[PDB]
């Protein structure tokens, strides 16, 4: 049976992970959901502790630890182990009953959870992938300290190249590490997108787009932080940079395809130029069941994708000019260093001031842009502890000067 | 290095063969082509041992055999071992300096040079659909006994479905063995066909279609044999009962679908209802190539796969009333025993029949059908010999029994 904690559970992605592990354990016991993180929603997490009955409760908002402490009681023959901030996700990730560990929180603060889980040997099940945008470096690093920890990626692209590839070579590396593409015999990436709700907007049009219809997301149900960034495209130039991080693909490889039926996920073409791809609908179910089962695949009571019906197909050519961000993802990447940081800071400040009505669409890659122009390349500190401090000192630097920027016009 | 024979190697199997061999080996040496065997085409043999320059050469009939000594002798500085008919095929398959043998030879009589292939512990390369068909379960019974032998599908939807797996699961089973789908946790196959060129017209229409018509496939450049029975679809039928074979699929889980573009060439889903399909143009030379590099990949020079220029993808049923031969097939396979070899004899009669315009499109499967039910369920031979004798009785008897038929209503 497969110990497994979920961290940032009433999210949607944690939800969808709870969903698909209760459908599978109805026949077989397979997975022992052992602990839980949430930040804020104490009510949410209570439901939840009700069905799961997890080993370890935490909470990161410690103003409603009492409030959590006090509905858990009303459950019969359980007492969890009820925990509190980062000390408490320390001590799960530090326990010997949890093999792996689903990241579905969400930003720049998923980092945090991600680190400390590899310092613990787990299998990382991530979803978060602001961690490897920021600081994959960092956790390349770390893994190759941690030799039994690995990252398993459930990013829906990122686990369908993953699924693509012939687990017979997999299994002789490990994301993040060297040359993983070149013993896999990767050539290219095609990296397929929805396109988002703005994708057939003539520039005029998307001027004046606005958040509440850029929270419509034709395809994918999701928190408002991603959702928005796939309404910029800037969520699939995040990708951009984690396919390079996760699979040691050069960025001139790595082409992004507008798929806007969402049925393939992402394609890997090999030396050969043979293409693979994963396919299914659009549900984030399929993926993050695969990060808890590889090398495995267990059976599921999943409605079976029916290509007849789904009859159609298609693909083109994204806009730069009319999806800037993506244009700036490649160009932070290519220019490597910090910038990746910097470029996903200054974004999280960006994509929440679109959010809250305060800039419009193209000002997003604007603010953007002028950050990534600011910033200096900086020596790579060589130890991980000095690197993380880096890390944190860039993103918080990125985050004020964004918010400065947006303070001089507005 | 990997050391080749190609069998047919004057027929668009072996043409193709030959083509990719050459353009790989200009990137890196690699393919040793050890001995070229063919019918009757004394000249192109000639022709094609002038640039390859095999150890071996074979022809299998006798009477142009002195001919091909008498122009192989113009090769300066070349002294191949010419040989003739079935004794010179079982010597190169015999030969410890050959590891795979690519199988490009039509018909029925493709069976016998796929089981000496086999007895030898040969890598068999294997496009020739028709051994598989009518001798499967012998197939099966003489994999067993010879443990080092193996078939890797060249037939591309069945590479396809090979290339989609993970080599890990493969290495620990083979193809055309028992639970060799449980084992790999295949659930359902989707059998991909280019619907041939009749896929638009009418009952009334099909009724007088010809075969200088039928010859005119959209897609695919074949031998007349096998383009004959891709407009009747019986190709797909063979394809469905060659699936069943090789990846011990059952016939309610595999499904034809019409994808008239012919990119994705076929699709596999797997037990937690993830699918994963292989893509690329309609070129045999990826399929081939896959065949001699299993379980690595090599570099080419072939044209990338450019999904946005493709911008299209189509997927529908196929209809059974327009092309009852995909009917036939799996009412042939779902009955088992010698039925399939049934099926296949009769097809080999019809399909010529229909080729030198001497029956119309709907007697094809009225002949098969009336064959079928012609034939009576037999005792399955214990011994491997018997059974090998038994499915030749069968063969011969119906092709001579729907010879009868086209002969009684002529
Ligand atoms: N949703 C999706 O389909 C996909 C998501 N992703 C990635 O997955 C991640 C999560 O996305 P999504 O599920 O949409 O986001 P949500 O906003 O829906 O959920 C975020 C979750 O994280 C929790 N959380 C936030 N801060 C903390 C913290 N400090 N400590 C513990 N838990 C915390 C939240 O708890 P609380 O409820 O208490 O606020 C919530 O449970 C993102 O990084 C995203 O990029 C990637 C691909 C698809
Ligand atoms: N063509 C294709 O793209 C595909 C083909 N297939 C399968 O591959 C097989 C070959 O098809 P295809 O290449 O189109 O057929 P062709 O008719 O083009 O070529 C047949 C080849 O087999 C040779 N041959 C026939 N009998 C013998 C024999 N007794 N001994 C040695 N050689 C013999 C012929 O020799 P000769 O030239 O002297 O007559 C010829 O070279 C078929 O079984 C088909 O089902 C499967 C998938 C795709
Ligand atoms: O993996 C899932 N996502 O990242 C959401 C995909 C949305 P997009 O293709 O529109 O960015
Ligand atoms: O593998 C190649 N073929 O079998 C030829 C495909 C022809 P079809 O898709 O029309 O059956
Ligand atoms: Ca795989
Ligand atoms: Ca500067
Ligand atoms: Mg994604
Ligand atoms: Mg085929």
């Amino acid at each position: 049976p497969i110990n497994v904690a979920i961290f940032g559970s009433t999210g949607s992605i944690g939800t969808n992970a709870l969903n698909i592990i209760r459908e599978c354990n109805k026949i077989e016991n397979v997975f022992n959901v052992k602990a839980l993180y949430v930040n804020k929603s104490v009510n949410e997490l209570y439901e939840q502790a009700r069905e799961f009955l997890p080993e370890y409760l935490c909470i990161h908002d410690k103003s409603v630890y009492e409030e959590l402490k006090e509905l858990v009681k009303n459950i019969k023959d359980y007492k969890p182990i009820i925990l509190c901030g980062d000390e408490g996700m320390k001590e799960i990730c530090s326990s010997n009953s949890i093999d792996k560990i689903v990241i579905g929180i969400d930003s720049f603060q998923g980092l945090y959870s991600t680190m400390y889980a590899i310092m613990n040997n787990k299998i990382v099940a991530l979803a978060n992938k602001e961690s490897i945008v920021s600081a994959g470096f960092f956790l390349k690093k770390l893994l190759n300290i941690h030799k039994n920890a690995k990252i398993i990626p459930v990013d829906s692209e990122h686990s369908a190249i993953f699924q693509c590839l012939d687990n017979n070579k997999v299994l002789k590396t490990k994301c993040l590490q060297d040359n993983f593409s070149k013993i896999n015999n990767i050539n290219k990436i095609f990296l397929c997108s929805s396109g988002g709700p703005f994708q057939n907007l003539t520039m005029d049009e998307l001027k004046n787009v606005t958040s509440e219809n850029a929270l419509k997301h034709p395809k994918w149900k999701m928190g408002k932080k991603i959702t928005i960034d796939s309404a910029t495209m800037m969520n699939k130039g995040l990708e951009v940079i984690e396919t390079h991080f996760l699979f040691d693909v050069d960025y001139n490889d790595i082409e992004v395809i507008v798929h806007k039926e969402c049925i393939i996920h992402s394609c890997v073409e090999f030396i050969d130029k043979s293409v693979i791809s994963q396919m299914y609908y659009p549900d984030m179910q399929i993926p993050i069941l695969y990060s808890l089962t590889w090398p495995d695949r267990i059976k599921t009571n999943l409605k079976p994708l029916d290509l007849a019906q789904v009859s159609t197909l298609t693909f083109h050519k994204p806009s730069l000019e009319h999806f800037p961000c993506i244009k700036l993802a490649y160009q932070a990447g290519i220019k490597g260093n910090f910038y990746p940081t910097v470029l996903n800071a200054s974004n999280e400040i960006a994509n929440n001031l679109f959010l809250n009505n305060k800039i419009k669409y193209f000002d997003i890659s604007s603010i953007i842009s002028q950050v990534l122009e600011s910033f200096n390349s900086q020596k790579v500190s060589e130890n991980s502890e000095d690197l993380m401090k880096q890390i944190l000192q860039i993103h918080s630097w990125a985050k004020d000067k964004a918010t400065d920027i947006y303070n001089k016009h507005n």
